[PDB]
């Protein structure tokens, strides 16, 4: 009685099993069950971005093409039918799968599994994604919308930790009306950091005109932490004191829209000119993550035309650097790896239904504790190495976390 | 000779044995004895903290109820006789087992592993005890004072990390007098945050008085890290320049009374009124926390009555967040689980005594290093499945974190 | 021999199998097919109710989502094809089985709830999923044409011959429409309703009705209710007023009651130090034209000299009203239940829904005149056979809830 | 594997184990502690009162006798610390256990009586050891130090899933503290009392109240009244009088109705040849503060010109009243029952009860999103097992009551 996790691995519509590896903790088993019926747009375009071993209830998100396969517009988050922070405070996830298909009666499907963060993808094209992998088994290409898409997720590593989930704490009646506190992801968090040359700040076109100083790629999808010191000085004491304002931008694969933005400004008088210091010390929540950020833009602009000629150098207070860390980030399955479906030529109008199976390791909150009994994972000796064996001939059978719907289902009952 | 593992953490009075797991460090093995006579209050009641699965030399915490049975009076940590940070930099803890009776020659007791917080628990009532679980074996309800009750630590998860005592560094002499600096607990932090609305500050009663905004339940036990930006606009420029002032309160169980208090101001001027910005960033050491803490409270107060009228709105410059992280938060053993012990009707100016022990795995700090040996651990193979097995029967055998003292006794001895 | 009652239990298109186990009486067998061919309105969605292990012939009920997906709207009840109760008098169920598809784009969200129809928080197609967490008793996106199948897997065994309501022999004197029945009696499900020993809330006017409670409650056959809403006035009534108390029973929808029954009482000089309106109707079964998920009970006056007079409740003792169905305890009869919720489907297509129930049954005295009656089959191990499997039922994947396609194939197992 | 159940039935510290029998529903297993420091009174004497069967959260009740030895004073009833009824809607008893000694002089007297808590003839310390001559149900004269200890020995098995008394859901617009909850309903235990076709015992006075009948009867949970106390008078009333009919219902001591009851009719020209007062009446379970065990029926008039008007009774049908109690026929609700005496205690120690119970729980439709349930786990020879223990009961020495020192040790041969 070992094939258990490896079951639980292969077919997750099984139900959970508790993983059989040296994170034994006191838990609960839960299956939880997402139903997803999304509209195609004229296009008859889009990309659908699955977080396959993310601990969270977070475990997708939908993207459209404009009808001009121009850009992409974000549609909606894939969440649990059940918010998981609401009754549990802990969490692992065990194993999960996605069940992609057209729920009407035209159109095809590209599917291919990328190692890496949704940011660090360079381009989202339907024909693009079979070279996000190499891996036979990792990327699917023209299968029939009718016929389906299966996403297995395949293990990233065991041992990983118990998570926690982002709950909400008790509080006191005194508090401001809308006001919480919760506790939030903080283990072995991803940490991006932004480092600008100890020189000057290229000049503004024009009094209260955003510069921009960094764009790039970077991934944030829960709370998060920004420490810096981007500071300067003046060549001249300033003719008047100016205001200096420093925007971090968040947005997301589309439409430049700030999905979050954050501002700190100082005052450059003549007590200080010569180490004027901006401070980033935010501390961005995660339900202001509307959708999944994947770039980041930080800009300058100014006060008084009796600046603009003002020269500032950047390396003075010491190195001119902005850093932000994100909770749970280089946790395998949180952020990598994902698995891109990219669906093209749909009747628009028509329904993609996604399916989604998850089973977890939770810890009950204290209220549930009352009444819900805890219980060490069964007993499994061989139940850890039977999955790292089957993952290790993992090519010479034809073990995917990308499948041809109709194939999985038939492949699949050799393990019960 | 595997049952050597399992021996340690049923007899911890035993003595250490190698953790066999994979983290296969060179270490030291010590055993550690804390005696504590503690002395009962008018009312005959009290409650006894464990946190049985901490690393540190902290391994528990008395409160008493004052003779009216209102709130509970803080009495002092329960520590090991010695300071485990002067002689060694890394652990973890094998095993541990506290023994609570009464020394003197009426009353009982209950007790209850919670498998969560300290803060994270209702009520405190000794009979509410036993509601914190629903595990037959993490419980026990009115025994004896005379008999005893024994709390045995059951491992709540194996592969965790060597943890950082918090050590004092080598210093120079051209240092301030009192001041040190230590390598605090870094690895996987707890981190809570405190979410404010993109609304308005309540409004100020009246100057130079305290209004809260958040109030609040939360764990901090060691080091802690605060980064925050509580932003705001007002309406009108501030007819006086006016001081704002943020409190953020860390309180105990009882008494209201800050363990540490920390602020952030700034001035309200006509250059930044649009988005005056206080930023919290300050590290809280280990020293100044004297007693648990268990709640937060985010307060503010002004200056100016040419103010209060004044309104302030907290979108304006990002999120209006704080939050802090604590070092080893999440490790579990650290805040997570713990066992409450509640005595009552005992005989006033009686003895309640606590007789503790704890095997540790060590690294010798360098001083200590230049005379003794470290090692790997001894080789067992089997060692770890076998605690996973009995774990895992647990029910079915009688395993307890919560035992009858005079039954832990004898159905112990089956382990040699 | 003794695989006979799962395979029944398994497979109930392949026929009846007595059942096992210590209630051994004298009975016979017979399957029921019942064949729904039902309208999906404009909006598409729907709701399925299934009463997996009811004895009687009420085993389901059909509800529509009007376009705006504002509420439901009760369509139907699905019974079986043969009146049972003309031509017996006792059964337990044996096995059932709905088969849920299309016979013309939709999809299909199932879900085994362990509770009565009116536990159930919310009937949204998405929030089917939270009604249980067991992974083998809720079935999610399902394709309308590839269909879902509704097993029920027995909820108890040793279960009592429930009386099915027959109609008695009549003499010729009696009124035109008026019959007796022999109702379901045994082990009756009991709310009662609590009112605290203090003051009636006061009528806005007279004429009109004040509510009293609003709550959640399941009635699905022959009710009686007793109770005694008994009350004092502080003063003696200026005019002789008239106190009514009506209790509404409502269903899932639109808040028009499905039964209403009314208790009045004249408040005297005589009586006013406690007046009490006592029920005691009794409800009958063609009564419930649609499942009863909600009770309300509420009263009016009759004057404007009484709208003033504060009236207390505790005087006469407890003023509490309860009602007692028959067979409500009964496991199978309102609980539990499976929802099967569809959405997203061509409005003007049919959703066809075929239903197979197998029972054990005591002929009445008519047909005793010539069908034999029998013991059951000897099946020693035929019950822990049975209890063997469903208690493995988790490791196997033996559901109350499949996926049509599924349940074809993995049942054959069981011939 | 099969020793599981008897197991958890010998050492109910142990932890649950699921019923082997023929009710195989899906359910929950929790145990459940309960916890109790008593006071003893001046008089160091007292009864404790097990239900050890009980499915309820009531397992007891605790009786001081008073300085006099004259009569019992009701402490308070004996709960779990847990109230089931807010997490759970239906549950069986599995086993349970009471520990009973002192947590500081003086003895135990403890019997298992067959039957219900009124039936029992005295409460005297000595009197307990007639109340059963099965040598292995009672213990006399044990050391309140060395303890008694009380373990349910099943009372029948294939017992139903009984309802626990939860809340339902409400509407907004209900009163302020008025509730529906649905109640203990199966099997009820029902009483009733028989009035004789002749004529009412005579007033001694107008507004006083003269009894008519008084007996024993038990009462432990909701009940429902129904009954008609008719009568006739002899002349015209010469005024119209008020006729009060009271049922009383008190508890083991001081004659102080637990919960009263009324029903009044008007005597009238009108009605004369045919006055019904009807009862009617449902009495919720928060009503009943202490077990009740007898009950009192009298009535009182109005006038003067009423007292030498015989009223005969057989008129309008049989003169009776009647009250049912769901559960009450419950093997375990009403019967058997645990008496445990204590006298010659130290006046203020304390007696301290330790509780543990197993049962099979259904957690309410909250609780059911989170927990799942399961069928009893495959236990052929289980219940076997079990009834063949309780076979050689007596040969063995298996103990509703037993001497805690003892209790301990012959125990651990199961482990
Ligand atoms: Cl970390
Ligand atoms: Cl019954
Ligand atoms: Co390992
Ligand atoms: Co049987």
């Amino acid at each position: 009685a070992t094939a258990t996790y490896l079951k639980s691995i292969m077919l997750p519509e099984t139900g959970p099993a508790s993983i059989p590896d040296d994170i034994t903790e006191r838990h609960i088993l839960k299956q939880e069950t997402s139903s997803y019926n999304l509209e195609v747009s004229e296009s008859g375009s889009g990309v659908l971005v699955c977080f396959p071993g993310a601990p969270g209830s977070r475990i997708g998100a939908h993207y459209r093409w404009n009808a001009n396969q121009t850009g992409l517009e974000f549609d909606q988050w894939l969440e649990t039918s059940q918010d998981l922070k609401k009754a549990f405070n802990y969490g692992r996830l065990i194993s999960r799968k996605y069940d992609i298909q057209s729920s009407t009666l035209n159109g095809t499907l590209n599917a291919a599994t990328f190692e890496g963060s949704l940011s660090e993808v360079e381009s989202l094209t339907y024909n693009s994604l079979m070279s996000l992998t190499t891996n036979p088994q990792d990327k699917v290409n023209n299968q029939l919308v009718t016929k389906g898409v299966t996403v297995l997720n395949l293990p990233t590593g065991f041992d990983k930790p118990y998570v926690r989930l982002e709950d909400e704490t008790p509080q006191g009646l005194q508090s401001m009306n809308g006001a919480k506190m919760r506790c939030t992801a903080a283990i072995a968090p991803r940490r991006y950091e932004i480092d600008l040359p100890s020189q000057r700040l290229p000049p503004v076109p024009a009094t209260g005109t955003l510069t921009t100083l960094y764009e790039g790629n970077a991934d944030i999808v829960n709370s998060t932490t920004v420490t810096g010191d981007i500071n300067f000085s003046l060549a001249e004491q300033p003719a008047d004191e100016t205001k200096f304002d420093f925007q971090l931008d968040f947005m997301g694969l589309d439409n430049d829209v700030p999905v979050v933005t954050v501002v700190s400004s100082v005052l450059a008088t003549n007590d200080n000119y010569r180490g004027v210091s901006a401070k980033m010390t935010q501390s961005i929540p995660t339900e202001n993550i509307t959708k999944p950020i994947t770039r980041v833009k930080l800009s300058y602009k100014i006060n008084q035309q009796t600046a603009i000629g003002n020269v500032a150098t950047l390396g003075t207070m010491g190195p001119a650097s902005v850093s932000f860390s994100s909770g749970n980030g280089n946790v395998p399955g949180v952020l990598r790896p994902i698995t891109l479906v990219a669906y093209e030529k749909m009747t628009p109008l028509s329904i993609l239904t996604v399916a989604g199976v998850s089973n977890y390791e939770l810890i009950p909150n204290p209220e549930l504790l009352k009444n819900m009994v805890t219980r060490y994972g069964k007993y499994d000796p061989e139940g850890l190495n039977y999955a790292k064996m089957i993952l290790s001939h993992r090519e010479e059978l034809d073990i995917r976390t990308v499948w041809r719907t109709e194939e999985y289902k038939e492949r699949t009952r050799v393990f019960n």
